[PDB]
C-alpha cells in the first residue's frame, strides 16, 4: 500500500538549475529502495536517466543526476536544456514490489535497442502475446521488466523476469494476469496477457533490468486495444 508521491507539474526556464522530488508514504526514502528515475517524451517514448538513487545511465547528459535529500530522493537538472521538457518518474523498490510515483510534468519555455511492435488489436476472451527483442548487450546477464499504462492511470509495475532459469516476480495486480518468458536465441523477452477484456486495454513496456540497475532501457511501448 506504499505511495509515491512526486512534484505534479514544474514550469522552469532554460539554464535554470531544477529539482524535482520523490517521497515514499512509509517512511525516509533508502539506498535499499533502489530509486529510479525515467524520462518520457512524445509518443510514450522512455528513457532511463538515473538507476539506484545516484547512478546516470550512460550516455545520459551530465546535467542530470540523482542524489538523497533529507528523507526523500531527488532528480537535479543543472542547466535546463529545451529538449528537456518532458515528464519524470521515480520508482521505489519496496521488499518484492516496484512502485511508480506520479510524474511530474516539467515544462521548459524553450547500442542497448529493446524492440517492440508499436500496436495490437485483439478480440475480448482472446490472449495475446507480446515481444521485446533485444540487442546490443548480453541478454541472459539482464532481466527484463514489464509495466503496464492504462489511459488516465499511473504506471504499474507488472513483473520480471530473470533469462537465468526464467524465474518470474509478478505485482499482486499481475500476478494471475500475466505470464512472462523469454527466447535466449532470438534475444526477445515475451508477455502474454490472459483472459483480455476491456480494462487490459493499455500500453504494455519492457525494460531492462538487473541486481542493482533497473529500468535503465527501455521498449517503445506496445499499445495493446481489447475491441470486437
Ligand atoms: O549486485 C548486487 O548483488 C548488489 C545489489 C543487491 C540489492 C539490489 N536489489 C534490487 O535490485 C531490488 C530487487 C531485488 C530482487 N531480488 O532480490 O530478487 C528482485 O526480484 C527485484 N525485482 O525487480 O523483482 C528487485
Amino acid at each position: 500500500q506504499a505511495v509515491v508521491t512526486q512534484e505534479s507539474a514544474l514550469t522552469t526556464s532554460p539554464g535554470e538549475t531544477v529539482t524535482l522530488t520523490c517521497r515514499s508514504s512509509t517512511g525516509a526514502v533508502t539506498t535499499s529502495n533502489y530509486v529510479n528515475w525515467v524520462q518520457e517524451k512524445p509518443d510514450h517514448l522512455f528513457t532511463g536517466l538515473v538507476y539506484s538513487t545516484n547512478s546516470r545511465v550512460p550516455g545520459v547528459p551530465a546535467r542530470f543526476s540523482g542524489s538523497l535529500i533529507g528523507d526523500k530522493a531527488a532528480l537535479t537538472i543543472t542547466g535546463a536544456q529545451a529538449e528537456d521538457e518532458a515528464i519524470y518518474f521515480c520508482t521505489l523498490w519496496y521488499s518484492n514490489h516496484w512502485v511508480f510515483g506520479g510524474g511530474t510534468k516539467l515544462t521548459v519555455l524553450g547500442q542497448v535497442q529493446l524492440q517492440q511492435p508499436g500496436a495490437e488489436l485483439v478480440k475480448p476472451g482472446a490472449s495475446v502475446k507480446l515481444s521485446c527483442k533485444t540487442s546490443g548487450y548480453t541478454f541472459p546477464y539482464y532481466w527484463m521488466h514489464w509495466v503496464n499504462q492504462r489511459p488516465g492511470r499511473g504506471l504499474e509495475w507488472i513483473g520480471r523476469i530473470d533469462p537465468n532459469g526464467g524465474g518470474t516476480r509478478y505485482s499482486e495486480k499481475f500476478k494471475s494476469k500475466a505470464t512472462l518468458t523469454v527466447d535466449k536465441p532470438s534475444n526477445t523477452a515475451y508477455m502474454q496477457l490472459s483472459s483480455l477484456t476491456s480494462e487490459d486495454s493499455a500500453v504494455y513496456y519492457c525494460a531492462r533490468g538487473k541486481l542493482g540497475q533497473h529500468f535503465d532501457y527501455w521498449g517503445q511501448g506496445t499499445a495493446l486495444t481489447v475491441s470486437s
